[PDB]
């Protein structure tokens, strides 16, 4: 690959549109179990907190170098706020929508002996009304970017996905979709799509073999009209699917820690480098290579510009 | 045959118990599990309902209004949302609040996450007051003592009673009965009090495990006497619960038919006496009411109360 100037990647703009969330972790003690019940006690010492989600997504792109506007509903609670901050702070350019009657998504960690015990969840679905005030200010924001990513999680942010694809690619640009769920026909029209086995696997099923894989990926790209698919493999790498054909990169990982958040990693520098004119092929090296390198860090972190290229 | 007077309700409302303690707020998470966590072999909570109500000792305090006395509460609440709730829900209790604040202090929290009916993990914030706090609201001790009857040192080993012997002496010289829930293994602080409360692994902790039921009776007796300590009342559980004084011996044993949730029964059996004392009721019969009424308390959900018109119909 050839190595990418800095003022290259300024003028890559991503418009990420997804769901939004908070990564709370909570690190305490554990010396004595439950007495209401056999489970454990944690007395929490620290507390801390990263963007999350969507979120994690945009920040990624934004110390690669490039520039990223975050297109998302949040609620009016503590974690709300809390988001607003640490965007204020993070350099992506936030287009925040507010419902009243949304809990803001939130991961709680509770840790213990450097050994995580449980995750606690919250999250609801967006009111419709807020969902339409989303979609009226996507259609302002669209114009203003370059490459459109659909960060989905699941958590009825990206409802009108299949109509904020279509106006896109009527625009000329280039559409991303991070997937989630086993419908997958409301991403008819995307670009790329990026799901690990798992997301893949549930729409497609298990394939018995590469080429078993290779017709199955072929033949769903064709059905819903995308141009390339990217199946991250996690400790296997990933593989590039397209009419120009396959191109399947190693796991670069020297040493793995933490491996949360590493699909967002592997999308958000793809966008940005695509943003940055840089070709798909290159765009998935650069992307495995900063999956790799942000695998090497705790919690769900971000790479930048100096760490992918010297 | 008649086991116990049934208290007429007057009685216990010229009852005014003073409970100083370790406050905290009993907060509760329901959620959903559907899957492992992605990122380690835990479960993930989808949490779908937050409950929250008073826990430590403003559940005794609230426990000692709902049987139909007086309660005071003397304790510490930092400047937070978990301390705002409190104050809030003791708006509402029919507690008379008398709280101490310290910014620098995290409000004792109690935080159990539920799924499927099935509690999966207790996260607890606390930390220690400061000196400087707990000097303020010691000050304001003597100036809540002549306003009440019995006090009761409801001690969780949060902080909130360092001078536990300072308040025991003023109260005693006052002619006024100290009631302690202990923590610990010193209790040379619980020194020169009215009667104890411990449960059994409190009182293993104090006195090592006892080898048979005489060789409990003589520990106790010598704790009793070393420590100047008028009557103990070890709650054993489903064995019921044992008062020890020099008048003898009294084993009353366990009387909930259904056992749901335990959790802060010894909160139910030591308000309840130090009500029933303050109502004049004697120290044997006020036992017998405290066994009834934990027994009662038991077969609630979550940290509960019993009211008058439970206990006594
Ligand atoms: N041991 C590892 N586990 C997971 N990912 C790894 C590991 N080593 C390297 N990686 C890289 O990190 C990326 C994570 O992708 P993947 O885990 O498949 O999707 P995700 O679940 O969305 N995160 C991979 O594509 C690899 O390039
Ligand atoms: N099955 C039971 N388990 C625990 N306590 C019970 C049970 N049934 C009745 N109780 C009553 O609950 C009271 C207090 O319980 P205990 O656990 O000993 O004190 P605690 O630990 O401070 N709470 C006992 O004295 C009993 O009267
Ligand atoms: O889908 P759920 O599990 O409900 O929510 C996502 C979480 O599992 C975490 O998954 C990661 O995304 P990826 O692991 O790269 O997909 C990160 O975005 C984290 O911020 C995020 O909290
Ligand atoms: O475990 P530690 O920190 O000592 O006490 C807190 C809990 O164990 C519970 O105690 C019970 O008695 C009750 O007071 C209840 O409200 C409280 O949450
Ligand atoms: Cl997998
Ligand atoms: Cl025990
Ligand atoms: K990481
Ligand atoms: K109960
Ligand atoms: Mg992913
Ligand atoms: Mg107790």
């Amino acid at each position: 690959v050839v190595p990418v100037p800095r003022e290259q990647l300024a003028r890559s703009r991503v418009l990420v549109v997804g769901d939004v969330m908070l990564d709370r972790y909570w690190f305490g003690n554990v010396d004595r179990i439950s007495p209401e019940a056999p489970v454990p006690v944690v007395h929490v010492q620290r507390q801390e907190e990263r963007l999350g989600g969507a979120a994690n997504v945009a920040r990624n792109a934004v110390t690669l170098g490039g520039q990223a506007g975050l297109l998302c509903v949040v609620g009016c609670d503590e974690p709300g706020e809390r988001i607003v901050e640490l965007l204020g702070s993070s350099g992506v350019t936030p287009h925040l929508e507010r419902d009243p009657a949304l809990p803001t998504t939130i991961k709680l960690r509770v840790l213990a002996r450097q050994q995580q015990l449980l995750r606690v969840d919250f999250e609801a679905m967006p009111t419709h009304e807020v969902l339409l005030a989303g979609l009226a200010r996507f259609d302002v924001l669209l114009p203003q970017h370059d490459v459109v990513l659909m960060s989905d999680y699941a958590k009825g942010g990206l409802t009108h996905v299949t109509t904020m694809i279509e106006k896109a690619r009527a625009a000329g640009k280039a559409v991303l979709v991070d997937p989630k769920g086993d419908d997958w026909a409301r991403y008819r029209g995307a670009s790329l799509i990026t799901p690990n086995r798992a997301e893949l696997r549930e729409v497609v099923g298990q394939w018995k073999s590469e080429d078993d894989l290779r017709a199955r990926v072929a033949n769903l790209r064709a059905e819903l009209d995308i141009d390339a698919l990217l199946l991250t493999r996690s400790e296997e790498g990933m593989t590039l699917f397209s009419a120009g054909g396959e191109l399947h990169a190693p796991a670069l990982a020297r040493e793995v820690f933490d491996v949360s958040g590493a699909g967002d990693t592997v999308i958000a520098t793809v966008a940005t480098m695509l943003g940055a004119g840089v070709p798909l092929v290159d765009a998935v090296v650069l992307a495995n290579r900063a999956a790799g390198i942000v695998v090497g860090k705790l919690g769900t972190a971000t790479v930048d510009y100096d760490e992918l290229f010297h």
